[PDB]
C-alpha cells in the first residue's frame, strides 16, 4: 500500500477528521448525499467514543489557512446505522452551518466492485493528512475487504474510488459496504461568528 503525504487542503472535499479535545485524531468520516440532503457518515465505534470524551469535527481551511473545528453536538439526529460489529456504521444529520464553517462538500456513495482501486485518508492533524492505496472487494453481505494501510485513528475513513465513496473503514482490513445502508436514503459569516 503506497502511503503518501497529502498537501494541506488536498484531501477530498467530503473528508473530516474526528478529534478529541486535545486534537488527537481518533477517527475519520465524510459528508455524503442522502436523498434531498446530506449526512455525516463514520464508524459507529468512533461516535461511541463520545461517551469517553468530547468529539470535534475537524477540517483544514485553505481560504483561512488554518484548522477549523466544531464540537459534535450530542443532540444531532441519526439517519441510519447499526452498532453490530459486522456493520459498525452511523450517519448523523449535521446542520448546514457546521458543514459551512468547516468547508465540507458532499460526496456520492457508489457500490464497490471486485478489486476496485481505492484511496483511504487519515493522519494526525487536519492539515497533515496521508493517503494509502489499495484494492477493495465486497463480501456479498455488508462488508468489504481492503488492502489500504491504516492506523488506529483511521476508523470511519471512506474508501474513495475516484470521486465517490464505496465503503467506510472499520478495523484490521475490513470496511462497511455503505451502498447497503444508503439504499434507505463582507468579512465574517454568522456561522464563523457564533463558533
Amino acid at each position: 500500500s503506497i502511503v503518501s503525504s497529502v498537501a494541506p487542503g488536498k484531501e477530498p472535499g467530503s473528508l473530516v477528521c474526528i478529534q478529541a479535545k486535545d486534537g488527537k485524531v481518533i477517527g475519520m468520516g465524510a459528508r455524503v448525499h442522502c436523498g434531498p440532503a446530506t449526512v455525516l457518515v463514520t464508524a459507529g465505534h468512533v461516535l461511541k467514543k463520545g461517551m469517553i470524551a468530547d468529539l470535534y469535527l475537524a477540517k483544514y481551511s485553505v481560504s483561512s489557512k488554518e484548522g477549523k473545528r466544531v464540537l459534535m453536538d450530542p443532540t444531532w439526529k441519526i439517519e441510519y446505522g447499526s452498532l453490530n460489529k459486522e456493520a459498525d456504521v452511523i450517519s448523523v444529520q449535521v446542520p448546514a452551518a457546521v458543514w459551512s464553517r468547516l468547508g465540507v462538500t458532499a460526496a456520492r456513495v457508489r457500490k464497490p466492485t471486485v478489486k476496485v482501486p481505492v484511496l483511504a485518508y487519515g493522519g494526525e492533524a487536519s492539515g497533515l493528512l496521508q493517503s494509502s492505496q489499495g484494492f477493495a472487494t465486497p463480501d456479498g453481505n455488508m462488508s468489504v475487504a481492503h488492502s489500504c494501510s491504516t492506523r488506529p485513528g483511521w476508523s470511519g475513513t471512506p474508501l474513495y474510488a475516484g470521486s465517490d465513496i464505496v465503503a467506510i473503514h472499520r478495523r484490521w482490513n475490513l470496511a462497511t459496504n455503505l451502498s447497503i445502508f444508503h439504499a434507505n436514503c463582507g468579512e465574517m459569516t454568522w456561522a464563523d461568528m457564533v463558533e
